[PDB]
């Protein structure tokens, strides 16, 4: 992550880790007590049985809502309900026989299925069952539920992907006829998701020169849908030190749009955190694109003190 | 809903009320096993327990590996860390106080409290602990956490909320200045995302007419940065029976691509899902923005035969 | 509440009455089980002591946080902090006493307080102290804690005030010089907030015709603050039906704004009920008002149909 | 905060930390008494089922009086009306089938009921259910039940959203057309809501010098409203030190006039409250706002001698 130190890197197996130490540390404790491994195995299996009997009981009650919506959801299907809802039928069931099987037979089951139905029932109703922040972050993460995978992936495949491969070509035809920028596209990714409208209100150094040739293509029935790039002058010392393509990131812009609107109930912290994903999901595309030729820049920086055309000129000259 | 009928309406109360059933059926069967409720009481105060101590071991096992991104995501506070992997700590306390006091004084502790470690150790290294699809699927909805979401607002943030408010005067310039354009911009909603660029190629009845004059404005850098709309003609039975702004949703298109490449991590299934609650979501927004004052229609369908221009015309006609 | 219907009324004594009813039923119900007066006499004083004892260890803990506040919101003062947190303190201690007194005395009372300490603490923890939304919308028009109330007071104080005394005197300069106008001020209640700009959007029989008289005045620094009434023409089958001065109420837009924010905490139910408050709030107002010498009348409709012309001329002729 | 020191912060966590404290020391003091857990565990069920009970008696006395709002408040469901009245009933349900099923079956359930009942009644014919001042503000603070809120956002609604922006641009014209005015609007904050309609009769050294040309725009039926602002100088022994475009908060004035009023049912004390919840919350609002790029200034002070003039150039010379 060599856009910003800000950018968190990808959760790894540190939970896991750490399980392996509090089994080892566990196991140690039930052999310093001195308890039978027998009894130990025993009640160990009788709490998954019923961890799977509350599994059970939860996956019914989220079915009696997910069976209003079987056509609009699950293609009208009950199986596929259950599916989603407890999970793979096979292996829940041949669960709950073996969980049933040791319980029954390991040294009354009604009663303990009721009060195991009560417990989840009072989960349930005291809303209980809400997982924690880190927990949905990475839930998230893995599967990619993050509106800012979606933003960056529409930026790659709405802009980038149909302007980068023609961008050296543009940047040459306007110097023949002119102009010395350089030959890649310079995007800035502010984290505060701030995204003025005009650079030069952001630093009065970024100076607009004039426009490239524009690009037209047929997008979604739109005819002739037109891509534009403006060319910036960056100065330093009161003087011209660079001249380049500059834009900075439109999906940020949405962001911070949908903290401003509560119907997108969306926050300021969440703001960052897309924002922050939204940087490190464009910098994986970009990797492993071949529309990326070397023919574009990312430039993330925390607003503090600083010169943002300082930051270009800086990524620039290097 | 009123776009389609195959949109998921939003989750309700279904499992709150199965959780309230179950839990009156299991204050039955209790009633009627004849067990002492203070026994009953003891045991599920016990469970109550063994679950906020399992709580405790997971929150420890995840914070083992949130620390390593305390400064990155948590701004260098292990208190956040710790309130993300725990929840509100003081809640948490509180409740292991409780535990404690009665799990080590009602009628070992120690070795419960190594099987219950033993327990949730397995349960991670495992992979237990997944989240069943229903469920993750109800987590997402609540918080907002799908590319739909986020799709649906830069959307509306960055085209519509543009173009509504100055659709009209340009309507009006082309009527001047050239047919019967219908005034209002029909969106065009695929649930497949088979988002064609040319909509000839997708019915020949629809065919291209003209173009609305551009609409130049500054955008994040960007300097007169164009947005174009396109006048199509419906061909009914060969003659043009009506005249609209046609133009498909670009966004679905993303969904499209990026159920194509795998660096993605995203589904057909997925797609499907995220195009539908793009469509809700998309329609939530323009109800309450004020600045579709019925400047817009969407128009969602699902291909099965079925004809796109009737599908436009009978949107008109109405 | 001549208005519209849908304006809630104050509340009245239900709750009193509702509460007698209960009172009346369970005296007759401790009759009819034959249990002595006196022990119901002893058994209730016991449940006020625990009410008073949970009373003050809220206080305590609410004390514990406004002590943080002792400068900045109660100048200073510790007795004031204390009066706040637990209402006038020599009632509190006073009843306090007396719960000692007819505890430790009618047939333990540090366990008594331990349980009821440990209780409020589980109470406050989980956040049990919530208050139901009837007793919170109570209590807020009781004490006017409404953003509706002080927006209605901004009306009249900033605008009504100081328009309508001289009103006529505008409008009869206006008709010397021209114009049929009405001689009051015609403002325009929608509940559902949306006021536009235009009211030829509204309803295109709505059409300006020209200004009236600009007001000028010093106001709060402001040199020659300009006060502005459009008048509008009422059209009726094609033809003029009405000529008046015709306005939207501002603050109603400002609470459409508010729910479209996130940082102002305000949701859609929120906007209803307080544009319902803020128009009875401001029908209050002017009734007893000597500003409000009829010149002036409140037109509130919620948008089903209709027609705002229609309105306004049946408010108008009638 | 930065506006004032008078200015009070946000609540925080600092009762739920003196509640856990309590809960620890309860809980000690139940480990020392030598008594039963179970005991303790039963006891603590039955007051909590009691306060459930209250509750629901509570409930349905409010009840009583919110059917007759049915109509009006929540649109004719009865749904609603017990929503309202007894939150959530699915919960609320579950937890008084729990009380019931452990009172009238841990070691007379009528009685108590009917006691109970008695209890609550009392309270409400007495009207001892009203909340602490403290209590009152946190929860209209939490849920923004203030006037001061209301204002805030119409003043930054209604007159800086669409000042600010265009400020610079006037500012600019005057000096070209006219001295060298500060390139800011600097806003007065007093805090005892003494807002005069000359700053001159406040302190004689501020002398208006002339205006900015006026802002005209349409707003809610009216027809080129013009907002002005007025520069002024600033005269540090006798002579201009600076200039700047400044005006007090008008809506301030109000807050002042309510405190007037009687039947406003505004108090001076909550009038100095919730002018320093307005500040408080302009800053807010101003701290996340694009508009506010450094186009303005707060300048919050208590007037204890004391020069606005001094405050104003050092608000300036910074
Ligand atoms: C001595 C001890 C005494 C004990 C005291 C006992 C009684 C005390 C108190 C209160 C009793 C409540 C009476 C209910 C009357 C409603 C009848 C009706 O008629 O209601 C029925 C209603 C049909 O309506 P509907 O057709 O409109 O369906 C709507 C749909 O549900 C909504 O779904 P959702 O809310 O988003 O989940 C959707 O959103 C909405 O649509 P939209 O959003 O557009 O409005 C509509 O479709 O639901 C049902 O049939 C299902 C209910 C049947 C199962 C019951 C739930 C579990 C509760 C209790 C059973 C266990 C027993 C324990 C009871 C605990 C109490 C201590
Ligand atoms: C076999 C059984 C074993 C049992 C297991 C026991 C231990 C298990 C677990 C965890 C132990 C936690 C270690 C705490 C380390 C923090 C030290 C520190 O150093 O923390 C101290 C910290 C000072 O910081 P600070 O100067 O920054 O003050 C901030 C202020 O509080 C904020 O106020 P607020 O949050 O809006 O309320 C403000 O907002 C913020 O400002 P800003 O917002 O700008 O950031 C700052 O001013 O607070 C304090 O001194 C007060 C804390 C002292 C009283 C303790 C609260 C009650 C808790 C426990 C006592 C009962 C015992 C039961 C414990 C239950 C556990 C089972
Ligand atoms: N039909 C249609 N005609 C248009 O002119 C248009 N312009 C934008 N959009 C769509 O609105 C949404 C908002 O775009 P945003 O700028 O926030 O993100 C955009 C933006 O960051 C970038 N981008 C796309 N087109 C341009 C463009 N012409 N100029 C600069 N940047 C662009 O890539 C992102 C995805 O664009 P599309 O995925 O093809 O559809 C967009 C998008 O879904 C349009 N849709
Ligand atoms: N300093 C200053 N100069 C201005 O030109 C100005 N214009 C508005 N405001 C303040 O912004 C806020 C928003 O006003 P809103 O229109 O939403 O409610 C306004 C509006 O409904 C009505 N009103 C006041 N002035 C006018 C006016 N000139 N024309 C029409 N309506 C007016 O009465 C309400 C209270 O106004 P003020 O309480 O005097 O201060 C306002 C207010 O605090 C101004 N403040
Ligand atoms: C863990 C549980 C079982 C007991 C904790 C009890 C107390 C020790 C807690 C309760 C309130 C906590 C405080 C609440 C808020 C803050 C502010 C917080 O802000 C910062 O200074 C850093 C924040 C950041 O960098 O984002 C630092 C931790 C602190 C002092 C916390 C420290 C620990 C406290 C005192
Ligand atoms: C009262 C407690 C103790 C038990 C209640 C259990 C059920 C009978 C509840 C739970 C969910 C409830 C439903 C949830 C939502 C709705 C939608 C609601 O919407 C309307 O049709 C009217 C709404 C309006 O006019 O605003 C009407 C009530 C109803 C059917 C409710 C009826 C009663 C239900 C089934
Ligand atoms: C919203 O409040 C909750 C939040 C959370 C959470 O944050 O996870 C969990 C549970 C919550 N409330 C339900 C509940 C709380 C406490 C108890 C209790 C008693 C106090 C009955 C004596 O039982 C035993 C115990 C040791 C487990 C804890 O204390 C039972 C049920
Ligand atoms: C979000 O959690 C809560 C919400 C609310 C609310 O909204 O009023 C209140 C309380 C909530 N949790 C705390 C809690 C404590 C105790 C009980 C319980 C047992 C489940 C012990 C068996 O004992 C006392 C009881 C019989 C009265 C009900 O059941 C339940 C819950």
């Amino acid at each position: 992550s060599s856009l910003h130190p800000s950018i968190p890197c990808p959760r790894g197996h540190g939970a896991q880790k750490a399980a392996l130490v509090l089994l080892s540390a566990c196991l140690v404790t039930l052999w310093g007590l001195g308890e039978p491994p027998e009894h130990t195995l025993r009640y160990l299996v009788l709490h998954l049985a019923s961890l799977q009997l509350g599994l059970l009981l939860n996956g019914v009650c989220s079915l009696a809502e997910e069976l209003r919506h079987i056509h609009s959801r699950y293609r009208g299907s009950y199986w596929r309900t259950v599916r989603a809802c407890l999970g793979c039928p096979l292996r829940r069931g041949a669960l709950l026989l073996l969980s049933i099987y040791f319980y029954y037979s390991l040294p009354p089951f009604t009663w303990m299925l009721a009060l195991l139905g009560l417990s989840q029932a009072l989960n349930i109703l005291l809303g209980l069952k809400g997982l924690a922040p880190a927990e949905i972050s990475a839930v998230c993460e893995k599967g990619n539920f993050n509106v800012a995978h979606g933003l960056a992936w529409s930026y790659y495949i709405g802009y980038l992907r149909l302007i980068l491969p023609e961008l050296q070509a543009r940047i040459r035809t306007y110097n023949q006829h002119y102009g010395a920028v350089s030959q890649r596209l310079y995007i800035l990714l502010p984290l505060d998701c701030g995204v003025p409208d005009n650079l030069s209100m952001a630093d009065p150094n970024i100076r607009f020169l004039d426009k490239l040739p524009q690009q037209t293509g047929d997008r979604a029935g739109i005819k002739d849908r037109v891509y534009s790039n403006s060319i910036y002058e960056l100065l330093e010392n009161g003087q011209r030190a660079g001249t380049c393509v500059l834009e900075y990131a439109t999906p940020l812009q949405t962001l911070f749009a949908m903290s401003q609107y509560s119907q997108a109930g969306f926050s300021r912290e969440d703001r960052l955190e897309q924002a922050k994903l939204f940087c490190r999901t464009l910098e994986d595309i970009l990797a492993d694109a071949p529309e990326s030729q070397n023919n574009c820049r990312l430039i993330a920086y925390q607003e503090p003190s600083f010169s943002l055309s300082q930051e270009v000129l800086r990524h620039l000259r290097q």
